């Protein structure tokens, strides 16, 4: 059921990112989701049983922040959103990035898109736990 | 002056991990640093021009708890740090893999020292800032 | 042992192309680490295009491919490429929808590079 | 343009030094790809011994050596190519530290690979 709750939240927020709708109707349907939004954050805060639900949504308020064109705040809630330690999914990132692009902020916009497209190869000696161990 | 407290705090922990020190002897100064934290912790919490020096406690502190053998408590330091967003340098992550092994829980000391060597190499297409604009 | 072999030679093609994104890098030089990456494919087209015990790392190759066509600024040729690989129905990764994306947007063609950005973040 | 192919000759020793730590593999495949690079130096040892043009470049495959010896178990051979290298006063890179102490420990000689250890992390 909190599934489905934050499941309708994430389907408002994509349904505000379409072209087809003018700048009335997207502006609309992102105050849809922005008030599912403030509801379910005071009914999920302190819940360790819907944990996960809240992280979502916590993302997905990045994209009805960004429809509505309230730059600052989207840069404001990833900037939240980062002093949690949450991880915030590549979609996320592709939205602040625009954010801070239409702030006048585009050295900002290239690190997180750069920091999106690497390719990292690792250098772990493979060594034993007892190996691992016998170093401490 | 903080800085010379922190600087104080910091030799300490250094101070903990000589092996030409006895058991009672690394307890006993792991014991003034675990002290002077404690101290600083309350003095420095609700302060943004004390931030810096705070964020250094809070690391060197991961090293007297493992001084004073207190593994499982490393850890809990080191999830609450991870959970402010705060980036632990590469000497407080051997800490807590040294902990993390201690605690019988060797597959996260890897996983640490994995995340530790690796080489990044940048996918970035070399975008104008008007251009990653056209793409939002 | 027998994929070992042309395994290697894939990953080389892979760090050449790599290598060319590297933006400390002038144009001279940027062009020419693409071209030893578009000569390596040249080959190994060849060495392999009909060849079962190859078709892993011929894919491989293939998308890679779109880097090296971009590095050295053949955009039209990225979009060609791109869209060929794309009748053969196998996938592109995120990292190569990026690299067609930059491609389209140099062909003065944007609103086809949002359409590639959109299908690159899709979760539902 | 002149260090341009003797860089891509290193940036290529380099890759195959990597491509050998990657665990996903065999010792049959690791010690095979260890020896390409192992190879590649042997090669660039010799062409480049007596030249400052390439300098740099030789110091680098210098370091990704430690890499390619442990790689393929030549633990000794680390330890006396490190100590080579320590005597030249050149920079062992952080990664190329974890390398010899890796070998160091796996030469039963655990002591000196925490001493190694100590030194890679130093902050004062
Ligand atoms: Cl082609
Ligand atoms: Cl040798
Ligand atoms: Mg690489
Ligand atoms: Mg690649
Ligand atoms: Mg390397």
């Amino acid at each position: 059921t909190p599934d489905i709750r934050a499941d309708i939240h994430a389907e408002l927020v994509r349904l505000s990112f379409m072209p087809t709708r003018s700048e009335s109707e997207r502006y609309a349907i992102a105050d849809r989701a922005l008030a599912q939004y403030a509801a379910l954050e005071i009914l999920w805060h302190d819940n360790p049983d819907r944990t996960a639900q809240y992280q979502r949504i916590q993302v997905d308020h990045l994209g009805a922040l960004l429809t509505r064109d309230r730059y600052k705040d989207v840069i404001s809630h990833y900037q939240r959103l980062k002093k949690t330690g949450q991880i915030i999914p590549p979609w996320g990132q592709y939205w602040v990035a625009s954010a801070y692009l239409k702030d006048h902020q585009p050295k900002k916009a290239q690190s997180i898109m750069t920091e999106l497209f690497y390719h990292k190869e690792t250098i772990a000696p493979d060594l034993s736990d007892e190996e691992l161990a016998d170093l401490f």
